[PDB]
This record gives structure tokens, sequence and C-alpha cells, in this order.
């Protein structure tokens, strides 16, 4: 499924995911497409922040979503 990942500085990404991914992989996606390292990336859905080692799916994060990307 597509999601969106709007960076702070005007830019939106598109990624292609799957609910059972972990947000370690989807940092991991956004450092290939994007080239930003991982332990920068502070993820935001919902008013949380999310968790390395849970999956999309346990965020409810579903098709179309868009996450907030801040960078530490």
């Amino acid at each position: 499924m597509q999601i969106f990942v709007k960076t702070l500085t005007g830019k939106t990404i598109t990624l292609e995911v799957e609910p059972s991914d972990t947000i370690e992989n989807v940092k991991a996606k956004i450092q290939d497409k994007e080239g930003i390292p991982p332990d920068q990336q502070r993820l935001i859905f919902a008013g949380k922040q999310l968790e390395d080692g849970r999956t999309l799916s346990d965020y409810n994060i579903q098709k179309e979503s868009t996450l907030h990307l801040v960078l530490r």
C-alpha cells in the first residue's frame, strides 16, 4: 500500500509498504529514498511517536495515511 511521509521542509514523499512492516524497515526505506539516516528520524502518527520494533499495523496505519517526519 501507498503511504505519505510529510517532512518539515515542505516535501512529502510516498512509500510502498505493508502493514506488517516494522517501523525500523520504514525508516530504512526513507533512508534509501531520501538519504536521511534512521537515527535522525522521529516518525509521528496520530499523536504518537513510532517505535522501531513495532509494526505499521500496531498503530492502525492504513492505506494513504500520512506520517510526519521530524529530524532530531
